[PDB]
């Protein structure tokens, strides 16, 4: 299922995750953004890299929780994907998995950084979806 590119919303705000070309990460409403077509891809079961289509740069997490965009796919790019009991799709950072840092959105769709991601919220609830 990682075939083909995809969407990824999020449905706390209604956001679709955005890898910007200046490296930021955050979301849009708007789905024809052309910043929000990412390819997912998994080299292990159950761990994939998110990257975007447009601009090539991989998902990543940084040391203080704060999504943003890699040139390279590195150890920051991986995460950990898992598929609720509710139906919705939830990414940890493979690397800061020990402290549940959850890949998630907030309402004003900005990232909510990992430390203050929890299960149970919405920010952190994806759902993949097909780019058109």
């Amino acid at each position: 299922n990682y075939k083909k590119p995809k969407l990824l919303y999020c449905s706390n705000g209604g956001h679709f995750l955005r890898i910007n070309p200046n490296g930021t990460v955050d979301g849009t409403r708007d789905r024809s953004d052309q910043h929000i077509q990412l390819q997912l891809s998994a080299e292990s079961v159950g761990e994939v890299y998110i990257k975007s289509t447009e601009t090539g740069q991989y998902l990543a997490m940084d040391t203080d929780g704060l999504l943003y965009g890699s040139q390279t796919p590195n150890e920051e790019c991986l995460f950990l994907e898992r598929l609720e009991e509710n139906g919705y799709n939830t990414y940890i950072s493979k690397k800061h998995a020990e402290k549940n840092w959850f890949v998630g959105l907030k309402k004003n769709g900005s990232c909510k950084r990992g430390p203050r991601t929890h299960y149970g919220q919405k920010a952190i609830l994806f759902l993949p979806l097909p780019v058109s």
